């Protein structure tokens, strides 16, 4: 399973793209490239027609790349087996180097039954079988057939999970609230901070409230505290604690600790060591969605995300969507030397979208090390922000369009909107923003307009737009189930492939998995009264100020 | 006037800090700087005593800073007329050159009634009466006197508003949420998208909710339209206009639009020319969190965001605790190159936090162009980004721990939780969490560690923490009303200190005032129905292809 190459640096086109850079890249006009260029927007534009026949359109056209720039760009695609390590992905490989684990989140959506192996066994069916217990668990929740252990019909989910156990789930139902129904609420608890159970539980009623119990290990210390301190809170109601089963249900791979804990086997809802947390929503972790607009609209997610899997294994690199995308990335991390990339949905219900791609990008790419052992000498993952538009125009759009940063930008907008009040008015004036916005990144406005615009002197200057910033608009019709899948899966595509140019691992997380075993030694601390001296100065100084503060 | 320098790189010790990069920085060991001097958290940490003698410890001996550098930065802002521009502020003075306009959210938390004047004309009983009707209009809401158009209490309160007249009542009612009251609920409509709208008022009754209309201008586009379909709404159940007066409240320097719109005068909160709006919570923009939170505690706000400003006014530049975050922030971006800055409360309440300190960090000092009216040739202003603890150490922080670019954060805690559930076992590791993740950041894993843990050959170097990645630690004894007040004011005057290095100025915002006119033209092609030709190809190309999709 070893790497056909050291570092990116290694790569013969790394230094001829080094070389485009200084003639070319640095000084690129992206006016100039549209007036050279007739077919620009049609040359640098792609369509993805979805399994529902459904479009996307990606724009990458407003970007500081032109023909030989990409054709550069795909030659280091090749050179660094994007397509050789994709398609061990594909087969069920242990890509996952260092924990010697399949990565196969393709396999989640595999609504099609495709052979889809696992240490030479298909997982098709097991897959499709957890999917049809979420089906009929979800279905009975929604029906209202689950009764409660006074007989009542649920009202309330309670999804208790952190990271990949919390962040999909949350930003999956905020998208699709369009399609969820009056009377039956999701709610997210997930900070160990006490305040996040007081405050979420604080109106919910015992008897009319589930709670899934999502974490892949079933011990992450955050998770399993607030599952604790939510059964206790239910039981101070319930008193028995033969009703938990009536309340609790269980989203993991560790059957043992599931029981263990006191939910039963039958309310366990399991996925395998192959799913990332980030790339967990998919599977068991996405029942909440389920749940909340039903599973045929959570099948319908799944198969937006299988179709651009399929786009993705099928496409030469050329014109292979979620590749380009990852070629403009590392262009502008590496050549360019721009550390963020910026992320806005012209999209409300979009608005928790930003986050969970940053952990998406951040926790997959945020690496030191390559495939081959050894320490790069080159940036690797980039700083992904973001929030939504038009909010985000009149807040930090003032540094996108006026500072001295490079800042890569993805913008992205439905066509027509679920919400469409007062005739599509306020649709019609956020889709003028999408546009105008990345009009004005790219064109600025020079010292000759603002004079004409009737400045003088001094301020001239202060009004002066460089334009020639980047955007990448993608254009969806609605954002629907299908339509979020695959721009999932855009971004999961996106962020292997500048993983496998980068010759990291995109699957492990030492740096979080680190974070789970650090606090235990200092929690003890916290636990007697004695100040303390086992660590560097400001360590101590801390601990014993608080020491001195604490309740 | 008039700047005293052109250029950041023309003051004599910034050449002397790029020598100081280059021997002692670059390589910089804090491990190593606690080893050699024993009082090191001692000298670089500091309390700040709050006006009701609450207290804030700011830690920032964790990085990359000793006394040499330190010194050569005060240096710096002295040469930078820091003081002198700071003074000037104070004094009202027109600092906010391109706009002519004095720069005074410090009159607005000016509770001491110090003579505070704008064009030699005291402010502080003008800001006191502004405050004295919010305080009874807030007591009316809360105690039920201010009655609907059908004779009933006020349960709901709705701001309406974007950017600077949204972002702050957001965050400040989300963070003292412990202080609200059963029953009196705020809402924050801002995104022009109608889903924004439509989702907010879904469950809410015409006759129990109130409107704040919040606009400095009373004229940006998304807000008028949004208070409009709001005014609609309301209009559809209580058909008379006669009825608006009962339910909608301005809160604007604009009393000519208000008015026009349909608002009584008697019902306008106002405020002045010099309040920025990403400086605007402690105006009457605020009124949202005075109804939800009570006068009082909006009035500890303001107490503690002005026992801030006299510290910041009065401390000698070298103990003088938002200069020394701005100059941090100045090492960091300007010598090191960091592009970034990263704010994680450890507290679930502060969840908003770090966006809102994204607008004012990033919409005051995105700038390249200085106060003598040259373009700079140095970096401005860093990205902010962050997400509350404990779910960001599952997330981006492997990045943080293990990826290739430098991040200086910050991290903020309190010692005492507002719901300190079981017998606080969810705060004391709340706050294990805290001290552990920045003690990890600095001290990092060696490769003889990581073998002594058992990892051999390629695993090992994957497994492997640098280290000395730097962090700020502060911790609050509790997140009250005055702690925020004195916390947002320290992020004010860190903001102002590094415009005042880089020469920029911090107060206008030509982007967003760009934002707020761009679309139209779009707009009025987008509501007839012909193809557009009018804009460079991606443009018209976007436009087209959404003119095909649209309903
Ligand atoms: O990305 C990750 O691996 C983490 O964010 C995990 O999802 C998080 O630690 C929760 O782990 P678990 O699902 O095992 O409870
Ligand atoms: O920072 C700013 O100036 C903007 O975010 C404004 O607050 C926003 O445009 C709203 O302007 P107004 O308060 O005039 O409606
Ligand atoms: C660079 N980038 N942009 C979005 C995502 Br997900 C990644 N990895
Ligand atoms: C650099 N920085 N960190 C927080 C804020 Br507010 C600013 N300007």
């Amino acid at each position: 399973s070893m790497a056909s190459f050291k570092l990116a640096t290694d790569l013969p086109e790394w230094k001829k793209l080094e070389e485009t850079y200084k003639s070319v890249g640095e000084k690129f006009s992206v006016r100039d490239a549209f007036a050279k260029d007739p077919k620009r927007f049609e040359e640098f534009s792609w369509i993805y027609k979805n399994y529902d026949d459904s479009k996307i359109l990606f724009d990458f056209s407003k970007n500081l790349v032109n023909k030989e720039i990409l054709d550069q760009l795909v030659t280091l695609a090749k050179e660094a087996g994007v397509e050789k390590l994709r398609d061990a992905m594909f087969a069920g490989d242990h890509i996952n180097t260092t924990e010697d684990r399949a990565v196969y989140h393709v396999a989640l959506r595999n609504r099609a039954l495709r052979k889809m192996p696992v240490d030479g066994k298909d997982t098709a069916q097991e897959v499709d079988d957890v999917l049809k217990h979420m089906k009929e668990f979800s279905d009975s929740i929604r029906d209202g057939s689950w009764t409660g252990y006074t007989g009542k019909s649920i009202t309330d989910v309670v999804n208790i999970g952190i990271g990949g156990s919390d962040l999909g789930p949350v930003m999956v139902t905020e998208a699709l609230k369009a399609y969820s129904k009056p009377g039956l609420n999701v709610h997210f608890i997930s900070n160990i901070d006490g305040t996040h159970t007081a405050e979420t539980l604080k109106n919910l009623n015992p008897e009319t409230t589930l709670f899934l119990i999502a974490s892949k290990t079933f011990t992450t210390a955050e998770t399993i505290t607030n599952a604790t301190s939510a059964k206790n809170w239910f039981l101070a109601t319930a008193k028995d604690s033969k009703h938990i089963a009536k309340h609790f249900a269980a989203l993991s791979t560790n059957e043992k600790e599931v029981v263990a804990f006191g939910i039963d086997a039958k309310n366990m809802f399991g996925f395998e060591s192959w799913v990332g947390g980030r790339y967990s929503v998919w599977s068991a972790i996405g029942l909440s969605v389920a749940i909340y607009i039903g599973f045929e609209n959570f099948n319908d997610f799944l198969k937006g995300a299988e179709a651009m899997d399929q786009h993705f294994l099928t496409t030469p690199l050329e014109n292979n969507i979620p590749v380009i995308g990852g070629l403009l990335s590392v262009w502008y991390n590496n050549f360019f030397g721009a550390q963020t990339h910026l992320v806005v949905p012209f999209d409300q219900y979009l608005h928790r979208f930003p986050a969970y791609l940053q952990q998406l990008s951040m926790e997959s790419n945020g690496k030191s090390v390559t495939r081959a052992n050894v320490f790069t000498n080159y940036q690797t993952g980039t700083i992904l922000f973001g929030e939504p538009a038009t909010n985000a125009q009149h807040s930090f759009f003032q540094l996108v369009h006026q500072g001295t940063k490079l800042i890569p930008a993805d913008f992205i907008l439905a066509a027509q909107s679920h919400n469409p009040i007062e005739k599509n008015l306020h649709q019609r004036m956020l889709a003028s923003n999408f546009f105008a916005q990345s009009e004005a990144l790219m064109v600025g406005k020079d010292e000759a307009k603002v004079k004409a615009e009737g400045a003088t002197g001094g301020l001239v200057p202060h009004k002066e737009f460089s334009g020639n910033r980047p955007t990448t608009s993608i254009l969806a019709q609605k954002i629907t189930p299908a339509t979020l899948g695959s721009l999932i899966a855009y971004y999961e595509h996106l962020t292997f492939t500048e993983g496998a140019i980068w010759n990291i691992n995109s699957f492990d997380q030492w740096g979080v998995e680190l974070g789970k075993v650090l606090a235990k030694v200092i929690g003890k601390e916290l636990d007697d009264k004695k100040a303390v001296a086992t660590h560097d100065a400001s360590t101590n100084g801390l601990i014993n100020q608080f020491k001195e503060w604490e309740e």
